[PDB]
């Protein structure tokens, strides 16, 4: 009598540093990008500053303060029993402006002092090594991932952290959902994921991708290395998966779809086949960008392909041809999508759509054979405390359970190979797009508001002992 999934199924949940740690300068950490993001909620972009100012407000400088209070966090996921916890490296925790000779040991020790403590309860760590949190020293004297020598920089970091960590840590992924900047038309993306700052008349599509191929360089170079210190350890890649449906069956939608796919996820066929796709050569060349591509990165890149494909998924998109002036089915994040008639949506618009997932899986296991891995997974919403001071959310136990079940399928049904599960933000944390404290994810409540106040006390929510039933049962009873 075994369930639909293993037996060593990895249940767990997910946070980055840089979202949840607060203690930004403790330990002689570096200012990152984060650190000057102020507040946004839905509808106001985030602010990005150019450097920490009096009259701002920036959340993640204390957010839930983790980096103070792990060791009862964890002792929370602990009473859930997660069999694994994913986070990220603070890349300024370990190297403050990111350029120096040699690590800072502050950093090292807190995160062998994090790791332990999950050990202590048998929870894996799953770490990833660049979560939105880029040294910001980076950004200024560099220009972020604009530049070939933040390749070495980033691998000199994965380096440091596979020696201090080869025997603690068995999952690692290289660079968080690297495909958001295909969105190059706003700023969050590019800013994020490589440290781009853009000025007035600048070719947007053209820095970006260049900063995407350092990035897929430097991925590449970092699985080698750490193979080499520890051939067990399993490296993967993270993409945000957002599958993107033709609209209807018109011809003309259907194109447009697949070649959406194809520039939003071309990351994907680099860190899995090692080369790009010769139809994103094709458009470089008719849109005149000109990439900084050396024989050398064609061999990395061939040699630094990934063991598996770590994955967000929280929704799917619709595409149509209803865009004029396109006469070669260009892809616009901003202009193209549509909205979905057969979908019901979060109350920040993010489509609620659990089949899209059995989608996705497929569609990564048809297109690359690898083990996939889903790492973040999470309906952000508004929580009120009832009168018995726990919230009842039920509604994110909906989105959660509807979702497994379809992750369920795709292993009984279609035999995708899924390592695991980790539901994002599985203590309420500051959120990412916005900075919003309200937009909130977690089984555990923490009392921290969008101004700041509150008492950081950390409570169980109802979906609390809903999620510890779902390990336990290893997904038998939702």
């Amino acid at each position: 009598a075994m369930s639909k999934l293993p037996e060593n199924f990895l249940w767990g949940g997910a946070v980055a540093a840089h979202q949840l740690e607060g203690g930004w300068q403790e330990g002689g950490k570096g200012i990152s990008v984060a650190d000057v993001m102020t507040a946004g909620r839905h509808g106001v972009a985030r602010e990005i500053t150019a450097g920490v100012l009096e009259g701002k407000y920036y959340p993640n400088h204390e957010a839930i303060d983790f980096y103070h209070h792990y060791k009862e966090d964890v002792k929370l996921f602990a009473e859930m029993g997660f069999k694994c916890f994913r986070t990220s490296i603070a890349w300024t925790r370990i190297f403050p402006k990111g350029d120096e000779a040699e690590p800072n040991e502050a950093g090292l020790q807190f995160y062998d002092d994090l790791f332990d403590e999950c050990l202590k309860y048998g929870i894996e760590p799953v770490v990833t090594l660049s979560h939105f949190e880029l040294p910001y020293h980076l950004v200024t004297e560099y220009g972020g991932f604009t530049n070939r020598k933040v390749i070495d920089f980033f691998v000199h970091f994965a380096e440091v952290c596979f020696r201090r960590y080869k025997d603690k840590v068995k999952y690692w992924m290289t660079f968080n959902e690297i495909n958001n900047q295909a969105n190059y038309q706003e700023d969050f993306a590019p800013f994020t994921n490589s440290g781009i700052v853009y000025k007035e008349g600048d070719d947007r599509e053209a820095i970006m991708y260049q900063a995407a191929h350092y990035e897929l360089v430097a991925s590449a170079r970092a699985v080698k290395i750490g193979h080499a210190i520890n051939p067990n350890l399993n490296i993967g890649c993270m993409v945000a998966m957002c599958p993107i449906y033709p609209a209807t069956c018109n011809p003309k939608d259907i194109l447009m779809a697949q070649k959406a796919m194809q520039k939003r996820y071309y990351f994907a066929d680099v860190h899995v086949h090692g080369f790009y796709p010769e139809h994103i050569f094709k458009y470089w060349e008719r849109k005149a960008i000109k990439v900084d591509f050396t024989e050398r990165d064609k061999k990395d890149l061939f040699e630094g392909t990934v063991d598996y494909i770590g994955f967000s998924y929280y929704m799917s998109f619709v595409i149509d041809a209803h865009r004029e002036n396109n006469p070669y089915y260009d892809y616009l994040e901003t202009e193209d999508l549509v909205k979905n008639p057969y979908v019901k949506a979060s109350d920040w618009d993010w489509q609620i759509d659990p089949q899209g997932l059995r989608y996705a899986l497929n569609w990564f296991t048809d297109m690359y054979h690898l083990p996939l891995f889903i790492v973040e997974n999470g309906f952000g919403a508004i929580d009120q405390v009832e009168a018995d001071g726990m919230v009842h959310d039920d509604y994110r136990i909906d989105y959660l359970g509807a979702h497994i079940k379809e992750m369920i399928k795709a292993v009984d049904e279609d035999g995708v190979e899924l390592m695991g599960y980790t539901p994002w933000g599985c203590i309420d944390l500051v959120s990412a797009g916005t900075g919003e404290m309200r937009k909130r994810y977690g089984f555990i409540y923490v009392d921290k508001d969008d101004e700041g106040k509150g008492t950081l006390k950390r409570s169980p929510k109802l979906s609390f002992n809903w999620y510890k039933e779902v390990i336990a049962s290893n997904g038998d009873d939702i």
